[PDB]
């Protein structure tokens, strides 16, 4: 029975995937016409590495990287597309201890990637909004003790 | 009949048999989108606070159904009174000290059994407490007025 | 899973649980054609006949589901176990003299509480007999099957 | 054009040249839109948009606009009306607009236009977020 | 309730608080086949003509509306009262004259003021005043059908 | 662009430039359109426009219109076929024009294509109302 | 083969068992757009004035159908034949005189009895004759061709 | 309001509680033909409504008779409805008598169509009508 | 065409192309309300009773359809003439003694192979009788009057 | 009434039995452009029907060439219906030779539109019809 | 499982008793495009070819199927099995000497009777085998793959 | 914008940029008839063709993308550059020698590998060549006029 959790902006669930009990913690952001654009899912591991995926829009240019920052501060992840699936193109994520704690002071976690088209111009106005997020993990914390 | 925000509470006002009558509310939802879980809550005359929380089908309702906030000692023990389509309907009365349970707390756990064979429990269930006081407080002043 | 027919009685039979189990049903409905109260019936080892009566939401929970055979004194007090979407169920078990009575009876009565200010009776529902004894019997043939 | 979230108040950035609005609708019991706002800031530094009311309210008759109990009244009217609901243009000078970033309820105050003219008065936006979102449209005009 | 035809007006009558109410009308479409403007009229007891005029959405209620019969000198200058989803609502007497010029008349003339950046003027709405007469006539006989 | 109507006929303006038209539908008893026309009135006072007629014409064959029994009497023919029918370029002298104004009916006459190449006589278009329509396109033009 | 129409009245010509016959016909709708009377005549071989009115259900049929030319002396009366999915049908009759009436006339009035408790009367409904005359003349026409 | 079945007879209660007494037949495309509905009177005097097919003749009358027996009544179709055509019934003591111990309800009635052809084939089936009416005259006196 | 019930039994009169004929019919359904077997019966003027059975699909053709009247000695056996989209259609011929047998009998038990690896049978179906003889006596009855 | 195929063209026979060969082309939409229908009639000429686009100027030919051979035939529309507009065919045995040895016949029309442009790129695809004729001839013979 | 075109007939591979099974497939359609005739082909390990033919309901199923490659002395006669609602299933078996027919025709002919009144033969119903030979090439490639 | 159809292959022409623009392509289906890959081709200026190719949801886009004809040397290495709703795209651009493979094979098979635990190749996919050669021709003939 996974009832949604929310804090702030930020929602959680547990559930059943493969036999196992994972609590994760996940965050959609939408247009004007109240679709997904970008999604982001994370989850807290047994060594205390906070991980997961993060969903793009169709379009972008896969052999180039993905840019994660934590507003307009020194906290910096170069990543790629996995895969795409019907939702979006799939982008994993791994979190040290380092950007974590930047994830919890920041507001927006800024996105920056190419896109697939003539010119190749880049996507710089996407973001994650972090209202909600060191409360959210520290309720992830405090799920990995129960 | 505007509806007020307060945290994760709501507020609606309606006028019930003549008089005007203010209620406090919450549903709880799971991944589908779908209610699990709801509870609404009114203030009385006398001061007290009460209501109703729905909890889902299949629900033992020979054995109770137990409330408690966070992992206080603030517990009651209560049981469904009926179920209409909604779900099943647990009358709630809080006392001075349990209000006050609530307005410190984050989440108020439930407790119930399933009719299953074996009877399995269902602890899993719960109401979050963020916006309680605010919004108390909104019904405590529209008291008032 | 052919469906028979012995009055207004209805019997399927399945592999339920593993074992092939055939059980004994009638459904009543109102003049919307909407279904109000059901019943469902298994013959165990034993002899003795038991199963679910189905009855409509609304209804208070910790007071008495009372059965009575038409005007007789087969009276049989039992209550809700639970509540789905398709209603409150209620346990039945039927003795040897309780089946009997159901047998040359026309009309199994049902009375229960409403859950609603000032708990007024409902008495008006029940379960029509016609056919119960014919279809018993074919639950006892298939036992023996 | 990412929607951004301040508490009960949403951020919209289109094209016009770039405008980023702040929104915040209220809705009922039945979840139907009664009252919206839709602000916007200006080259010179003032807070402008406009309230969406019910159908149904007496043109002729002014809008009143009050912050919880304060002292911060503004007295507006109905422009037009659209298949949406009617629209009250509104301005916000310095000192309303530190009265809504300290307010909790904007209290809107009106005329139906039936028979006796009665009052509505049991409408609101919620400020919720006010502060914090209109900072946001400060530090987007910066960019 | 059945509809009476005169010309291109319509009537219709009704029980309101006991009394027979019978109402005057007539709405005008665009290509479309949509309601753009609709007028309904009633003949009071003392032989004066009110009731209201349906404009647009969009039209600026601070200006008036101002309603003119063809090119002559009965002119009216009134306002929006309110509007609903049907459009917005413009409260209509005529006197002893103008229901004279309207009985004479081909078209009501409708000017008003657009709410949009410049406030243009909206001049080329009408309504159609072929068989007003003939129906204002019916509405005046099925008042003595009363009393 | 609202619609005015005189007798049978209508009238709609619109940008294309303000162009004023003058038209009429005839319906068969399912309330399907069967035959169209559509004018306009040009700047040197010639009336012109489109006749739209059924599908499965003789295309080959010319389409004749007559005003009631007279013997001022136009032929001409199919352009082309849209979705909505066969279209018939129409242009009117002062004449048939005047014509218009005193008739009862437009009569047409074409040629079905099928085995044995029957006619359809049976079809007209109803002039109640034309001079009228025709004096207020002549006034629309002088606006 | 269009529709002709002369002032409120409609003409359609139709094959029927070899030859074309051609019909007047007239619906009166309420504010709701919806049919509640109508009226279809033909001229027979011999000429002779005659069709159907169509009535609302609900009408008692045992009591007739007056019908009248406005306040004249013109006066038929009649009754329902019987009804069909469009409502009551009532055959009519016109003579000479009477023909002449619905010519100089403006409307029809209908007088018929409601099967109610009571039997109300219901006397409201009526068929315009705006272009009656006109459509009459080119029914006239028709038969010569 | 829990429907009660009598063989093919039917019971409904609403509340003053006031019962009646139903059957529709149905074709092979189950659409209702034919309907009757009857209650029973404080006089002891059973009356209701039969509903005929649209297209019958009006001014011709509508003839029950119980089998081929005796018990012939005629009477005629009061007004229509969407549902049908509606046919006044009143049963007298005798009349009750034979529909209790009959298999099928007759109806006799005229089309209005050329040549005016009878309508014959049509009739309401009284399996369960005595044990139905039996629970009515019960009811009453609950 | 007014259907007319004895018991489980329908019976309706149709003109089936310039034949009038009443016939005598039976559905059994399942626990989801379709139908799995059907039968229909016609009386013949010398007082022969027949008409059509309708079974499943998937029945093997090649080997016959059983049919006894409860565990009795009234046994025939038929097969599959034709399918089409309602089912398999076995045409069913009584005489007078299996006739005596279904107005005595409670079920009309069928027994056939499925076309299936193995060939298994299939011996749970039955039509049931209750209303048989009465609409039967119906029949006879209608030929008389027509 | 079973379809047989031959390359890219269809034939279907039917009472009225006459067979036909017919071939729809598409375009990128999937929506049919232009069609041709085709009998053996029983003096051995072969004819039928184009079906062509609405909007195209019908006092204008439409002209039919196989390749860019010498086989060149001008007809016109004789009618639109809802499918489109109708233009007549008949082939001579000349005409029929170059279609057995074809790829393309390439159809040329004008369009009833401001300037009167040509449309010059619709074409009926010729894969088969040497065959799907063959089955015709032999058709005709049973 | 991407289907592979040659000619008229199709290819489709599956996984059935864990080994990997290719079958050979054609349908033929009236001119409202549905299906009449089906058929689907096996290449058996033994080197002969053997499936199932589709044909419409309605069929005698007492008179067998006559399949014949065009005018030749290919004749085989076989008889439907059972039928499902896609239609009446034909097992078939092709030896040696009628797959070489069947690699060198144009049409497999059907001739079957319909089960009616008078028993009216269906002769009409073929399948066209262009691309056959192609076809059954490359399952017979899939088999040494 | 007229489709042309070379065995298995199809041709259609736009005008993008006031430019004749041709191109040539193939989709292959399931037995659920679903696109599961595509592949569209132009002729470029310098006889190289080059184009898209459209592969699956799922596929691991670190992980190369391999192209071979049949059994053959002629072997391409690529990779996704993005994926769209339809699927992820694969640019392909094919020399003289590899044009010449395409004109002579029969299957063009894919192989690629599946993002998901243990990465699995997917290697049964294929674009069917047949019609290929005649397609370009026209292609090549396109060109000239």
């Amino acid at each position: 029975s996974s009832l949604t959790e929310t804090y702030g902006l930020w929602s959680i669930n547990c559930g059943i995937q493969e036999g196992k009990k994972v609590c994760f913690m996940h965050r959609q952001e939408v247009n004007d016409q109240n679709r997904v654009v970008v999604a982001m899912s994370v989850v807290l591991n047994a060594d205390g590495v906070v991980s997961g995926n993060l969903t793009v829009p169709f379009g972008i240019l896969v052999s180039k990287p993905v840019r994660l920052q934590v507003d307009e501060g020194k906290a910096v992840i170069e990543t790629g597309i996995r895969t795409c699936v019907p939702a979006g193109c799939i982008v994993p994520i791994v979190f040290d201890k380092n950007y974590v704690a930047a994830l919890r002071a920041g507001k927006h976690l800024k996105l920056a990637m190419t896109i697939a088209a003539p010119g190749e111009p880049p996507l710089n106005d996407l973001f994650v909004q972090l209202n909600g997020f060191s409360n959210a993990l520290n309720r992830l914390i405090a799920l990995q003790k129960e």
